[PDB]
């Protein structure tokens, strides 16, 4: 069958794991479970599954070039769906609360699960710990039997710890750092001075890279049994580096795509986000645009908002996302060639990757 | 060393350990390693430690009967204080999550974390998650070489998922089941059917028996190397009966017992939770007393909440309860008679346990 295909029917089988076990053994009724089904299937569903499908291309690369029984071919592929699936459900739970913390509106089209009216956040906030719950049932009952369940869950663990470090980096990222205080409501930033490009690639490798490109790839290798036989500090600096250009297209989108075409009204202005733009900006702005800059964002007020969205165009910030774009071109088809030395099967796989990152809206 | 002073001595191992990792590994600065060592205090400090205690004490009731070097015993003593320490915070977790999710004013007579000034929900909701994940890096460090760290994560795993689950049991516990439903705002029951002795015993054994009884006993013996001496079945009967016990002595108090000595306005009533004491009263009530009560609980109004808890009063609950006790008291002693036939030392531990429960506040 097509990956994509053996990926979908998975989940169908998860799903009816996870739901008859909280039958069989947490008593759970009928009502319930159908209201998890529904939870699982609007937070899981309705996305590309771009990282749970890295997983499965990862192991399909190697499966074309190793000995294996069918049998084994079949139960490679299979762990690998599952794999995949608990990285879409560890996503399914980021955007769960973080729609929450954020107070987003919309996500996907649809209003964030919060939203719904038989939800509100008492229900949405557990149903987020579920979520992540299930990822950790899906390795225990599927990988019980598997030589890699060790790394697999202690992999997993250090990305979702550093996913939660990422994202305090970024809600505080309009803070002055020694302002920071739990006894004192956080002013917003007056300087800008930690609007900087390291403070920015800080925020971005901890909140998305790890668990948007680092995980899928490495938990790839890990189910194909493949990981001594490559590099793995090359794993890390291109997972890093595809990551951060994923970060700066969404942090581009956010401001500039159609809210039809994005799914949702984005609000990085108004939230004081130390986006891509505003760093970008701040970097070749004149004193009076700074100025300007300064006097409008981080504000509800929507004739601000549109005061950033005109500095930002006036500044052509397309010509810096065009040589940031060529640069990273630059770096990834080099780490590319260097994962070719030990790994010339993982180094293709790679280049999909990133042919398909680069090539996305 | 006194055992309590060994745990509050690890507290600031782990501690520093955490936060040394932050800087030297997630790139953290100073102000940030100080909210987070803020909000850990504040999160994981100033209870009983009853059920990290209980680790100890477990792992002490073996020591004293079993040849072993002294560094082994220090190492047993110290593995039992880090997976006390692991079940606080996880612990710390739930509380932090379920405060804003119930919307909670006061803990231990400080307001809840996320209205702290500067904390929020925003963050708030992110720092039950990093509190949580801080048990895993515990164990993954401490226990790294321990031949139990297999077991222990299993268990850990499987007690927080029912505790979740648990979670989703209690604040559901006041719709009608067939009314649940993502897309429709749930109305509060008017029947009171599911007000029943097993759908509360059900609600509380997930929502607080596995992680407050189960999990310490079973990680005091896990960690003593002792799981296969005792019969894992009774270990289970008796950890779900004390567990209920000790939540039904929290319904009775957050009714009655002053705010102040609770450390919190205490709102079951009009919260419409499904209490020990709701589920008692309607199993005493004559029609008349069944019809007052429908017509006044789940409300805010104060005047409404005076009525519930004069109709409670009216009902001699206090004479229920000394049944509720009596019965408890019973079975406990049964099962411990019981665990005496292959484990004479846990089971005078599960006494321990089972004495410090019964004459608490
Ligand atoms: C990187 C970038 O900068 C922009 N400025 C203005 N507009 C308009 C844009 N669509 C845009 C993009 C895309
Ligand atoms: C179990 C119980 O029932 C009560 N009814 C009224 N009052 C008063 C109580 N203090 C009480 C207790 C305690």
């Amino acid at each position: 069958m097509a990956s994509m295909e053996r990926f979908l029917s998975v989940y169908d089988e998860v799903q009816a794991f996870l739901l008859d076990q909280l039958q069989s053994k947490y008593e759970i009724d009928p009502n319930r479970a159908r209201y998890l089904r529904i939870m699982m299937d609007t937070t899981c569903l309705g996305g590309k599954y771009f990282r749970g499908m890295t997983v499965v291309n990862v192991a399909e690369g190697f499966l074309a070039v190793t000995q294996h029984d069918e049998a084994t071919k079949e139960r490679i592929l299979h762990d690998a769906c599952v794999g995949g699936w608990m990285i879409e459900f560890l996503q399914a739970h980021y955007l769960v609360e973080d729609d929450i913390m954020d107070g987003s509106v919309m996500r996907r089209g649809k209003p964030c699960w919060y939203r719904f009216p038989g939800v509100t956040t008492q229900c949405a906030i557990n149903d987020g710990i579920i979520l992540k719950s299930w990822t950790q049932i899906m390795a225990w009952h599927y990988f019980a039997d598997r030589p890699f369940l060790k790394d697999l869950l202690c992999l997993f663990q250090k990305v979702d710890y550093a996913t939660a470090v990422g994202q305090m980096y970024d809600v505080t990222s309009m803070c002055d750092s020694n302002k920071l205080d739990p006894e004192v409501a956080q002013p917003m930033t007056t300087d800008f001075a930690e609007f900087t490009p390291a403070i920015y690639k800080r925020i971005v490798k901890y909140k998305t890279t790890f668990y948007t490109y680092l995980l899928p790839l490495v938990m790839g290798l890990l189910v194909s049994e493949a990981a001594a036989s490559v590099e793995m500090n090359l794993v890390e600096r291109v997972a890093h580096l595809i990551g951060e250009y994923f970060q700066v297209q969404d942090d581009v989108m956010d401001c500039f795509t159609p809210p039809e075409q994005l799914g949702k009204v984005g609000t990085d202005i108004e939230d004081a986000k130390c986006s891509w733009l505003a760093v970008t900006f701040l970097g070749k702005a004149n004193a009076a645009q700074v100025a300007e800059f300064k006097a409008n964002y981080g504000e509800k007020d929507p004739a601000k908002v549109a005061v950033v969205k005109r500095l930002y165009s006036k500044a052509n910030l397309q010509a810096d996302f065009a040589a940031y774009e060529a640069e990273v071109v630059r770096e990834v088809e080099s780490l590319i060639e260097q994962l070719k030395v030990k790994s010339p099967t993982f180094a293709e796989s790679v280049a999909v990757v990133w042919e398909k990152t680069h090539k996305r809206k």
